[PDB]
């Protein structure tokens, strides 16, 4: 019920396990399922497809964008799923969420060293 109008006055900006930078319009509030379905007119990629990690911890499809108060100048941890055979990489499905939390994320965690 985000109503028919448009004002995508700020954006953000989302990075890929690989390191890609994707910047989409999105909304303060923007949820997940908005968050990914944009991805996907961005790369293709299928919003079901496609996995949001931020915070070394992974987002739920009912998460929101205010809901960590999440500005623009951020950048959202994106790792791109695997269903069909396994990559054998750095990211394929599972692998790709313990590494996009202990390469870029694990920062956050490197806080808690007191």
């Amino acid at each position: 019920m985000h109503h028919h109008h448009h004002h995508g006055e700020f954006q953000i900006f989302a990075k890929t396990l690989t390191g890609k930078t994707i910047t989409l319009e999105v909304e303060s509030s923007d949820t997940i399922d908005n968050v990914k379905s944009k991805i996907q007119d961005k790369e293709g990629i299928p919003p079901d497809q496609q996995r949001l990690i931020w915070a070394g911890k992974q987002l739920e499809d009912g998460r929101t964008l205010s809901d960590y108060n999440i500005q623009r100048e951020s950048t959202l941890h994106l790792v791109l799923r695997l269903r069909g055979g396994s990559m054998g990489g750095a990211a394929d499905e599972e692998e790709l969420i313990r590494k996009a939390i202990e390469l870029s994320l694990k920062e956050s965690r490197n806080s808690g060293g007191y």
